[PDB]
């Protein structure tokens, strides 16, 4: 084994691998809502920011993962980022609901993951989670069910002033 | 021949002329935009700014067009501005729509030019287009749509509320 | 049709989908290379540094054409990222050689997107490929000759200080 | 008791002073190493300020653990410091093959010790050890594994540039 390796499972190992493929990818859903929402059809301006802003920090999310696999003497096997459901995001709250989902089910990942570093006695993978992920995740759920709250009410997608008004007013 | 002439066809002179005389033209259309936009009846006072600030830029492009033909040794020959196809130009978005079709027929206009200068063997006058007017019609006509889009799906311009809205937040 | 559309060829908007995916993928290459060189038993500190910033590069390059597409009025079309042909990139000196490859392969993609839109007589394509790909491919393709011939000279990857060296003096 | 003591068993309490002497004990390791690389026939400057660092870091982790055993209560029990298991630490290759050992010697006491606190339903001494101890020994092994790596593929202890280059160009 890496002579740096130390109380690190190949179960947890392989695990972090697919993390890394989840954050990706979720960073690719993001980056594909991000440039929807700048086509001259849909012309959201903040949410494209919002979203592209978004798809960045989950590549900063797969690259901590990275760089733990390194620092624990796992080694990276990266794996092809499935292209996202849709190109067509129909609305500002459909994406917004897209992206609880996405958020949730990422969630769900982590939370495995830190089971499964629980059931192998792996503290550090452990305190990673907690300290660089789960309250992130938190954080983030709560903002686009924020976000979801208030573009239902306000009437969208169909009340025409809903998304022109919360684009420049929450997101901007 | 002007000393100064090198690989510049008659035919590309004669169609810079006829480029200069477009570009002064719809210099004069949105002159005529922006002070319809300042009508007491009216009252769009972004709208008007922004129609002003387009019909700056044409006469810098028709400015750009006759300091070319003076680089190359042509002669200028100007022709009557024309006016306007309306004084009263309706509404906001009436006025988008149509700066958006005069965009696209100033554009259909420089690929014919550049069409010319390529059958010309003249990689200065390509280059020029290029440089300084294909990518700024794109730019143009690419804003002009999303302004076109957000008006329509904000209701203008019978929803009372939409143009009064879209001047304020997105012209302001 | 987009509003926005205007001599923009079905090819053509076909042709930028399959540019944004390699751009994309060649991204996925270099980030697969600067974690590797991040390894315990790699440790080139300033190789992982420069593909990691060759890896942002290509993001930025996979953008510019998804803007491009939105700009023109085409509708972006993603596809699967595939995974790189390697985790384990054997040392500094064969991974600047992949990479070598693959700048080529990436140049040989753009010139045939230029026939193309010479072809379909787009001379804003054109431009834009000669603007912001053609001349960046060129510098990159003779940055990465540089590096494998002094690596080579040096004796890498076999000479014990040879990627040491060239890490520290060249890449730092 | 202590009229603070709360949740905090007496095997902690002696787990907790053990562990203070391992810190200690590290500590007298690093420095013993430090000055073997300031000997005339060594003269690795670099090396010594190295390790003369890693000597105070581990002092700073002792008192951590000192002042966490007043805070929770307890009562600090101090022992013999032992000397290190050799003067002569023979090389820079060597001392951090050493290094690295002693670090992966000092994890595995530091995790039996979460485990133990764990075991205890102590989650105050939990977090303690994660937030100040788990994290800085991964990096540790990680930054002397990449160091031993270098080291070798350089040809130390035998090669006459290896050791001397390093101390300049990584260490410096
Ligand atoms: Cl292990
Ligand atoms: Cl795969
Ligand atoms: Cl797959
Ligand atoms: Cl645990
Ligand atoms: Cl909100
Ligand atoms: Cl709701
Ligand atoms: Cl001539
Ligand atoms: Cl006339
Ligand atoms: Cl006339
Ligand atoms: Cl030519
Ligand atoms: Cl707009
Ligand atoms: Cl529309
Ligand atoms: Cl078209
Ligand atoms: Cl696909
Ligand atoms: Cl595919
Ligand atoms: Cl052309
Ligand atoms: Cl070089
Ligand atoms: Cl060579
Ligand atoms: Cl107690
Ligand atoms: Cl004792
Ligand atoms: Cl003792
Ligand atoms: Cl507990
Ligand atoms: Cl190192
Ligand atoms: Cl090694
Ligand atoms: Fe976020
Ligand atoms: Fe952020
Ligand atoms: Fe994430
Ligand atoms: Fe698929
Ligand atoms: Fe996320
Ligand atoms: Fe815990
Ligand atoms: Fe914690
Ligand atoms: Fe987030
Ligand atoms: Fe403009
Ligand atoms: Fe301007
Ligand atoms: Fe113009
Ligand atoms: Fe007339
Ligand atoms: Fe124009
Ligand atoms: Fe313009
Ligand atoms: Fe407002
Ligand atoms: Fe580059
Ligand atoms: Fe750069
Ligand atoms: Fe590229
Ligand atoms: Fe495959
Ligand atoms: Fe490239
Ligand atoms: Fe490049
Ligand atoms: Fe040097
Ligand atoms: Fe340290
Ligand atoms: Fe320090
Ligand atoms: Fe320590
Ligand atoms: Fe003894
Ligand atoms: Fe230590
Ligand atoms: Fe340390
Ligand atoms: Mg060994
Ligand atoms: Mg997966
Ligand atoms: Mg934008
Ligand atoms: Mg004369
Ligand atoms: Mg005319
Ligand atoms: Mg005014
Ligand atoms: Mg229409
Ligand atoms: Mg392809
Ligand atoms: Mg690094
Ligand atoms: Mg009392
Ligand atoms: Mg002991
Ligand atoms: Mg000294």
């Amino acid at each position: 084994p890496s002579r740096v390796r130390q109380n690190f499972h190949p179960d947890s190992e392989a695990a972090i691998n697919r993390q890394i493929n989840l954050e990706l990818y979720a960073s690719y859903v993001y980056l594909s809502m991000a440039y929807y929402f700048s086509r001259d059809d849909v012309a959201l301006n903040n949410f494209s920011r919002y979203f592209l802003h978004q798809s960045r920090e989950e590549t900063e999310h797969a690259e901590k993962l990275m760089r733990l696999q390194n620092q624990r003497g796992g080694r990276i096997r990266l794996q092809d980022i499935k292209k996202p459901e849709q190109d067509d995001w129909e609305s500002g709250l459909h994406a917004m609901e897209c992206a609880l989902l996405l958020e949730k089910n990422v969630n769900q990942s982590l939370l495995e993951l830190h089971a499964l570093a629980s059931d192998k006695g792996d503290p550090h993978l452990c305190d990673f989670l907690e300290t660089y992920y789960l309250n992130e995740q938190v954080k983030s759920i709560k903002e686009l069910g924020d976000h979801v709250h208030n573009l239902v009410k306000m009437g969208a997608p169909d009340a025409g002033l809903a998304e022109y008004l919360f684009d420049t007013h929450t997101l901007g």
